[PDB]
């Protein structure tokens, strides 16, 4: 019943949001392919590529175990973790669009720092800057886009952002496959192409307006409704406008969500706002996402085949994220948590044992065409199972079970421990693979068993139930009944 359709304002916001999502996915998916390139390894980590062919030909589990090489991947997420708090502050004091702008600018400057890197300190300075971009943009871009979108197609545009991210992953994989055949400086093109959507984002981010919600929260109702009318193209926006003032009056009268978050009425949610992210990262999904090319390279794929296999993981992640829309709205959260968990579990066991039967505990041995094919196939079945379970639900259900009196705290801790464990995966996958050998896949498998047991016994169905009623579904539960008075 909100009047107002598609305007040039929402086209602009959608250009900027698409650029931001593509940037997320691209900077996530480019690092692994570039780490697998022997030009890049020669120029920044020579001690690593010496230990791979003539010297140390078969030592599969530890060829790439170097803390600086993995810092190249992880520093982005370290910086994103810290920059999310900084973006919280700057969105409050100045505005969400300012954080959008700062994130786009960080994307641009860091992409250029990466492309022009003549030493390793430049390299991870650029990565830290891309992380600053992620920290400022993941905050600002989605809720700016949702505020700007007409209520009718709002969900469609948010789903568009969501899949902009995964298609960006696939785009980065493809760019890596392509630039790897450049005779020189292909990794530069790979890391640097991020600068194009980054400057589209910088420009659009600068010219776009403060949202009517923002003007309402800083007391400019007069400007707010005029801007709402101009952004909607409808000649009266009263129904939407006073729902916005209701929302901002409600948000204003909550004192502090951090003291409410740890009162017992909300401690199921708090538990799940801490357990869901950890679990999502201890699945081992970013093993694949960050390090699929170098994993295939340690097992003896060959550069070309490793990059192509990363491309197929990207294709499967994209298609399965497509079906995850239909999946999360046809089936319940418990069903898909359980199904995806057992799928990932079977695949992790199988992959770990193929690798163990070919290389043992000493890292010496040969892959076979059939075992290489099976390892890739079950990696992909694994990421497909993740892509319609712990992937989307790992953000969906923490927001779902969080009333507005607790939602800022809930999403703060959600994103921060998710980012911290993302960082740990990126910083320690290769050294864990060295110390645990093929047993690391068994470790990830047993932790997925643990998290699925956790979901089966502790999280009740939250699909289709309203926020104001989650309380009841929480004390119908045999265990959480302990916490609601
Ligand atoms: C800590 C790091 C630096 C922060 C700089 C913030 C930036 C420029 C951002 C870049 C330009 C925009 C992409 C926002 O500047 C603009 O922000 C707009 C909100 O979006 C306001 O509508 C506008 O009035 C303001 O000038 C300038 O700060 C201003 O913030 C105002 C309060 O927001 C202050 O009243 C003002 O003393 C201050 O000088
Ligand atoms: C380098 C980032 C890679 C992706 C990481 C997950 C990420 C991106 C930001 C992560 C936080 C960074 C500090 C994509 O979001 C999800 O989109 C789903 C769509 O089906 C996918 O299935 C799922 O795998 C993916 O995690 C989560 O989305 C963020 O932005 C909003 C989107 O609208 C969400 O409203 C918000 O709360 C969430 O914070
Ligand atoms: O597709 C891979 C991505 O899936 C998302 O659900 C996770 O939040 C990210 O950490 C991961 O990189
Ligand atoms: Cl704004």
């Amino acid at each position: 019943s909100y009047e107002g359709g598609v305007t040039a304002f929402v086209i602009m916001t959608c250009i900027v949001a698409a650029m931001g999502g593509l940037l997320f996915g691209y900077d996530l998916g480019i690092s692994g392919g570039v780490t697998s390139m022997e030009e890049f390894l020669t120029k920044f980590f020579p001690q690593v590529e010496s230990q791979m062919k003539k010297a140390k030909h078969d030592t599969a589990y530890c060829k790439f175990d170097n803390q600086m090489l993995q810092l190249f991947t992880s520093s982005l997420y370290l910086a994103a973790l810290v920059a999310s708090f900084m973006a919280s502050v700057i969105t409050r004091k100045h505005g969400r669009k300012v954080s959008m702008f700062i994130g786009g600018l960080a994307f641009l400057i860091g992409a250029l720092f990466n492309a022009f890197a003549v030493n390793v300190s430049m390299l991870i300075i650029g990565r830290l800057l891309l992380g600053v971009g992620v920290g400022f943009a993941n905050q600002s871009t989605p809720v700016y886009l949702s505020q700007m979108a007409p209520a009718k197609i709002r969900g469609a545009l948010n789903i568009g952002f969501q899949m902009a991210i995964t298609i960006g992953i696939l785009v980065a994989n493809l760019i890596n496959y392509g630039t790897s055949k450049m005779a020189q400086h292909g990794w530069r093109v790979s890391l640097g192409l991020a600068a194009v959507p980054a400057v589209v984002m910088v420009i659009g981010s600068f010219i776009l307006p403060d949202t009517p919600n923002s003007m309402l929260e800083r007391g400019k109702n007069e400007e707010a409704k005029q801007m709402l009318k101009k952004i909607r193209g409808a000649d009266n926006v009263d129904h939407e406008f006073q729902d916005l003032i209701d929302a901002v009056e409600a948000a204003k009268k909550v004192e502090n969500p951090w003291k409410n978050i740890m009162e017992s009425k909300y401690r199921p949610a708090l538990i799940f706002c801490s357990a869901i992210p950890f679990f999502q990262q201890i699945t081992g999904i970013n093993v694949i996402m960050f390090y699929a090319p170098v994993l295939f390279k340690t097992l003896g794929f060959g550069d070309d085949a490793a990059l192509m296999s990363a491309v197929i993981t990207g294709v499967v992640n994209m298609l399965s994220t497509f079906v995850s829309i239909y999946a999360v709205n046809r089936y319940g959260r418990r069903l898909l948590f359980l199904e995806g968990g057992i799928q990932m579990f079977i695949c992790q066991l199988l992959v770990g044992s193929f690798i163990g039967a070919r290389f043992g505990t000493s890292g010496t041995g040969t892959l076979t065409p059939a075992t290489a094919d099976w390892i890739l196939a079950f990696i992909c079945v694994y990421v497909a199972g993740f892509a319609w379970s712990w992937g989307p639900l790992g953000w969906l259900v923490p927001s779902e079970i969080c009333p507005l009196e607790i939602r800022p705290a809930g999403q703060a801790i959600n994103v921060s421990v998710n980012m911290f464990f993302t960082f740990l995966i990126g910083q320690f996958f290769l050294t864990m693979l060295c110390h645990m050998k093929f047993g690391l896949f068994y470790f990830f498998a047993s932790m997925v068993a643990i998290m699925t047991v956790f979901i089966y016994f502790l999280l009740p169905e939250t699909k289709g139930v309203p926020i104001e009623e989650m309380g009841r579904v929480w004390k119908q539960h045999w265990f959480w009944k302990k916490y609601i008075p």
